[PDB]
């Protein structure tokens, strides 16, 4: 009886294995535009995916990663409200049943079709483990989609999907350039929080950029294809494995754009 996104074990259920989940600092959040404050401290964030070196492509149970060799400096976060080098170890999404869910944070309670994490950890630490135990140890950039003209850098990893229907299926997954899924403009928020999954630990530091993504409604469609079971058990579509805004508590969310 393990965590998921069913009627039986979803979000409302996480607290019971992992009491952090009504902690200080929880994400995913509300992103209120007109209560968040334009700090000019701020700096233009450096996103250095040249180098990227992608290696695989994993459905785990509750979403896909697109994982990335980060044993060397080769795709980079650094700058915004960052201190350091963070490296890119993974993408994936959460997205919805319909069209109007799926985004863990939402805009002024507006949620998007699906949101994209790129998961970074911070060199300082070593390793993603002892990252994941600092609260400075991740920073993760999160992006939204819109469902409207196709994403063509998101069409590669669109098309491997049926390669990895099940839990527990990979398939590999090089050359693929991350670079095909950032919108034009870098403004974003931010604010501290948490791992959206259990272990929900209070580690992130979280980027969320204004501009969304526009992906078609045939590119989304294929993610919900996906399935959350192994193998030749009962089939229950992968949908819906977005966790919903938590409590802002003691926090200020701060935008970097006027
Ligand atoms: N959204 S965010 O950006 O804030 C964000 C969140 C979270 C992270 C860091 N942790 C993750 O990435 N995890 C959590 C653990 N997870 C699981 C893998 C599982 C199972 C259960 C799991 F929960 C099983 O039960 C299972 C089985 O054999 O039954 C096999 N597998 C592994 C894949 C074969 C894999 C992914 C990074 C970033
Ligand atoms: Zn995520």
């Amino acid at each position: 009886h393990h965590w998921g996104y069913g009627k039986h074990n979803g979000p409302e259920h996480w607290h019971k294995d992992f009491p952090i989940a009504k902690g200080e600092r929880q994400s995913p959040v509300d992103i209120d535009t007109h209560t968040a404050k334009y700090d000019p401290s701020l700096k233009p964030l450096s996103v250095s995916y040249d180098q990227a070196t992608s290696l695989r492509i994993l459905n785990n149970g509750h979403a896909f990663n697109v994982e990335f060799d980060d044993s060397q400096d080769k795709a980079v976060l650094k700058g915004g409200p960052l201190d350091g080098t963070y490296r890119l170890i993974q993408f994936h999404f959460h997205w919805g049943s319909l069209d109007g869910q799926g985004s863990e944070h939402t805009v002024d309670k507006k949620k998007y079709a699906a949101e994209l994490h790129l998961v970074h950890w911070n060199t300082k630490y070593g390793d993603f483990g002892k990252a994941v135990q600092q609260p400075d140890g991740l920073a993760v950039l999160g992006i939204f989609l819109k469902v409207g003209s196709a994403k063509p850098g998101l069409q590669k990893v669109v098309d491997v999907l049926d390669s990895i229907k099940t839990k527990g299926k990979s398939a590999d997954f090089t050359n693929f350039d991350p670079r095909g899924l950032l919108p034009e403009s870098l403004d974003y928020w931010t604010y501290p929080g948490s791992l959206t999954t259990p272990p929900l630990l209070e580690c992130v530091t979280w980027i969320v950029l204004k501009e969304p993504i526009s992906v078609s409604s045939e590119q989304v469609l294929k993610f919900r294809k996906l399935n959350f079971n192994g193998e030749g058990e009962p089939e229950e579509l992968m949908v819906d494995n977005w966790r919903p805004a938590q409590p802002l508590k003691n926090r200020q969310i701060k935008a970097s754009f006027k």
